[PDB]
């Protein structure tokens, strides 16, 4: 819709297609079709280009999450949002975006409060088996998420989804 | 002195991906980074097809012989799994995770990957019909999602959450 939006997702196609490395405003201008000085009005600097990326990607995961949670006063109804969110294999932009964060706390605070709002707590974990119960369903959505990248044996249609059933099974 | 200059020279490609990136490995940059002129990796490695298979190799192969330096027993599936866990719970590093997202782009590097994967890593068959195959593959996503969550969340699990979360995932095998 925004001209700001068309901009970041045309960028988060392109390191996809490219690399974050070869993204530059020169790049990115060629696949919007803006100036770069149109460019930069939105995004003052390359830093903050990439932050806008990091930002738009936890807003659309907040809004997914806000979308099919049944109760969000309930934390194990957000988990289980969480678990169906993730059951689908990451994106390749997605997934290089969230190894390229932690090259800046900027960029790791973009996904803070998306992360802070929904991911199980993990202080305690040592001494509070619940806290450790809840979290294991955590850890294996986190392996469903980023299976087919991980292994070399991309999952069907229909084991995605049976083991989509068996993390759900696993919440307390 | 310790190891094959060979060797050397893929550990430093590797930290080279580590400090930048695999997009801007090149001889040129390799050869800035090891101190060797081009001549003299072209000599080990003859196109950056083969430079990129030595990484994917010497990685599988640390991962193999962790794996069975730690695992008593090893031809009891459940001991390989423990195991596995065990060596997964610390985090994948970045140049690791690149180099198994970029695996899929030639079949050599996924063959490199291939037998470790075989013998230590359970295969999916029929786990839509199979209640114990889905119990230990449960393990096996929740052992990964240690593995890799420091790159795809934004904290840092530390060692001593890790250490307990590993001991939970254990207690997951079916026993
Ligand atoms: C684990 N992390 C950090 C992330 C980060 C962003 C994400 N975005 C999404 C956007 C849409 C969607 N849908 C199912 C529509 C699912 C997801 S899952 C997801 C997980
Ligand atoms: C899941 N995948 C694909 C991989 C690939 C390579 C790996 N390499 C390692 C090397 C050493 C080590 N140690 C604990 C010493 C642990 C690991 S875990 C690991 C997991
Ligand atoms: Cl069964």
């Amino acid at each position: 819709t925004s001209k700001k939006e068309m901009i970041l997702r045309t960028a988060i196609d392109y390191i996809g297609e490219y690399s974050l490395e070869t993204l530059s405003y020169d790049s990115l201008a060629e696949a919007t079709g803006l100036s770069k000085s149109g460019l930069i009005y939105h995004f003052p600097s390359r830093h903050a280009l990439l932050l806008g990326m990091h930002e738009l990607l936890a807003d659309d995961w907040d809004k997914e999450l806000r979308d099919i949670t049944r109760d969000p006063e309930d934390p194990l109804e957000r988990l289980r949002a969480v678990v169906v969110t993730l059951a689908e294999n990451v994106s390749r932009p997605e997934l290089l975006l969230l190894i390229d964060a932690p090259s800046h706390p900027d960029f790791l605070n973009a996904w803070r409060t998306v992360n802070h709002q929904w991911i199980p707590d993990t202080d305690d974990l040592e001494n509070d088996a619940h806290k450790r119960a809840v979290y294991l369903v955590q850890l294996a959505a986190d392996g469903l998420f980023v299976h087919d990248y991980i292994h070399d044996d991309v999952l069907s249609k229909s084991k995605r989804q049976a083991m989509l059933e068996t993390i759900l099974e696993l919440i307390p």
